[PDB]
């Protein structure tokens, strides 16, 4: 891929590569000049020439033709796909050009959180967008801050005496949702494993089956990360992940424990986790009950945390739907 994704390379006798916007497992996304469309900049996803990513790219193209036809104006803020082509055996998907991902903005700003009023707007848009998917018999399955992009990531920058550091303040917090290569229709095969680990729902970890509610779980994780500026379940070990969950949210429901095929995590229907081991003391000291993460007792913080708590309901059958989430009091300040 390195040989065809360089600055200056031309794709499909039309798109001149400017630079790389980001890289993933799948390949990379590059900003290009569209020399046919008078020099307009676009984003081109160059997909690795590897079966699993080719297949996901083909699936993404189908999902986006469906979504972009149903919502041609992007009222529901899914990214607009413009075209696709093949270039030296790589599938390339052209999209409208967006700004930084919400993840990169956090990272570039030194892992500082977003302001609450921005979180409120971003959350509403994310819920609206994913609800539109949920209304069309789709589950995204891979929601994460890297897949939520600012329409424009421009910021103002000033020294802030309070934290004795320069600080970027986002100008326009409008977002779009990207990456529909894992999105699954209600009547299609469900992989056992979905979502990036940190955003993965307990029903997925426990291999209990999943559907739209697993997106809601991922959104809860995203919102807490927007609030705090860091990932709340940063581990790569499933058992430790579940231990973190229990410290933050309390014990898993017994019926879910009883149903799982992943017997290895449990012993006599409780998590098989030594709280006094090294890893265990770390989980106790670093994690804590969800509400203790609040940085203020002000009612707007309480409202956000009530919503996050409901999104992080363990039992997916009881978890708040995005339809209900859009009516939550946290969003009242957006409404006339
Ligand atoms: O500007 C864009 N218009 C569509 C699009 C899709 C994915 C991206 C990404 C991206 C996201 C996750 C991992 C790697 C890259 C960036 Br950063 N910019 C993108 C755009
Ligand atoms: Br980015
Ligand atoms: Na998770």
């Amino acid at each position: 891929m390195h040989l065809i994704c360089q600055s200056g390379d031309v794709l499909s006798a039309r798109y001149e590569i400017v630079d790389t916007l980001g890289e993933g497992a799948f390949g990379k996304v590059v900003e290009c000049i569209d020399h046919k469309a008078g020099g307009r900049h676009v984003a081109v996803k160059i997909v690795k020439n590897v079966d699993r990513y080719c297949e996901a790219a083909r699936s993404e193209i189908q999902v986006l033709e469906h979504l972009n036809t149903t919502d041609p104006n992007s009222t529901f803020r899914c990214v607009q796909m413009l075209e696709w082509f093949e270039h030296h055996g790589h599938i390339c998907i052209v999209f409208e050009l967006l700004g930084l991902s919400t993840y990169d903005f956090i990272k570039e700003n030194g892992f500082l959180p977003f302001r609450l009023d921005h979180i409120r707007k971003m959350a509403y848009q994310i819920c609206k967008s994913v609800n539109f998917l949920h209304s069309n018999k789709l589950t995204h399955t891979d929601l994460k801050p890297e897949n939520i992009l600012f329409v424009q990531s421009d910021y103002t920058e000033a020294y802030n005496p309070k934290i004795k550091r320069d600080e970027r303040t986002l100008i326009n917090p409008d977002i779009k949702v990207v990456d529909f290569g894992s999105a699954t229709y209600d009547d299609e095969h469900h992989s056992t494993l979905v979502s990036t680990r940190h955003y993965r729902a307990p029903e997925v970890i426990l291999a209990l089956g999943w559907s739209q509610p697993c997106d809601v779980w991922s959104i809860g994780c995203i919102l807490i990360e927007y609030y705090l500026g860091f990932t709340v379940f940063p581990t790569h070990d499933s058992k430790e992940h579940l231990a973190m969950m229990e410290r933050i949210l309390g014990p898993l429901p017994k019926h879910m424990i009883q149903k799982t095929r992943k017997r290895k995590y449990f012993h006599h229907d409780r998590l098989d986790w030594d709280e006094h081991s090294s890893a265990g003391r770390y989980v106790s000291r670093a994690c804590k009950p969800l509400k203790e993460f609040m940085l203020s007792q002000d009612v707007e913080h309480e409202r956000l945390f009530d919503l996050i708590q409901k999104m992080l309901e363990y039992d997916p059958a009881k978890r708040i739907t995005l339809r209900e989430a859009l009516k939550h009091p946290f969003f009242d300040l957006l409404k006339k």
